């Protein structure tokens, strides 16, 4: 099945998921000089005060921190969005080395990791119906660079030992995702897709300009996770990022001058 190795990695995905070569695939390189400022964009509204985290799962490709999305509790609205999008989970993509790991790049620069906070458009009722629509998801993408530790990330890092292999989960209540945000909500936005199979073209991407800093010890602990299941040969969970895809007929808009 699909993965990130030589024989099942991004260059193979198109055979099972032909939309891999579609018209609005993600990630992309963000050319800062050509992303035009759009004064019609609204500020982004990130309302996470009432977020209810439930569980953390190693899914064999990344780890997901899952939220109760049965009520409007943690929502994204404003910016390029029409309507209200409800947080369902966040995850990261990261590298084997600090010099790679992010999926979006900025003038070809790769960051050490990228955080994706996934939200679905509540006009569609649930996540499953939202991923059948071209405006079904909004993903807030935040870059990670290695420097100072991010204190708000340490509860995630400290639980990873309990979910080392594919299929493991752990209780993960009362985690506050506000502690993962940078100071600025300046962003770039464009229409795209999930960056993992099934690569669905549902996503309004909102990529924050300001990275957060994590420590080398924090990211090292992400790199001790395993793609394999318990009892299988160890394959470290590293380099679970898809490279930049053709921009095609899309414009990337900036929320800031
Ligand atoms: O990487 N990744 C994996 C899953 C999902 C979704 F939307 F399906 F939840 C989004 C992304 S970016
Ligand atoms: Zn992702």
């Amino acid at each position: 099945h699909w993965g990130y190795g030589k024989h099942n990695g991004p260059e193979h995905w198109h055979k099972d998921f032909p939309i891999a070569k579609g018209e609005r695939q993600s990630p992309v390189d963000i050319d800062t000089h050509t992303a035009k400022y759009d004064p019609s964009l609204k500020p982004l509204s990130v309302s996470y005060d009432q977020a209810t985290s439930l569980r953390i799962l190693n899914n064999g490709h990344a780890f997901n921190v899952e939220f109760d999305d049965s009520q409007d509790k943690a929502v994204l609205k404003g910016g390029p969005l029409d309507g209200t999008y409800r947080l369902i989970q966040f995850h990261f993509h990261w590298g084997s080395l600090d010099g790679q790991g992010s999926e979006h790049t900025v003038d070809k620069k790769k960051y050490a990791a990228e955080l994706h906070l996934v939200h679905w458009n509540t006009k569609y009722g649930d996540f499953g119906k939202a991923v059948q629509q071209p405006d079904g998801l909004a993903v807030l993408g935040i870059f990670l660079k290695v420097g100072s530790a991010k204190p708000g990330l340490q509860k995630v890092v400290d639980v990873l030992d309990s979910i080392k292999t594919k299929g493991k989960s752990a209780d993960f209540t009362n985690f506050d995702p506000r502690g993962l945000l940078p100071e600025s909500l300046d962003y770039w936005t464009y229409p795209g897709s999930l960056t993992t199979p099934p690569l669905l073209e549902c996503v309004t991407w909102i990529v924050l300009k300001e990275p957060i800093s994590v420590s080398s010890e924090q990211v090292l602990k992400f790199r001790k996770l395993n793609f394999n299941g318990e009892g299988e040969p160890e394959e470290l969970m590293v380099d679970n990022w898809r490279p930049a895809q053709p921009l095609k007929n899309r414009q990337i808009k900036a929320s800031f001058k």
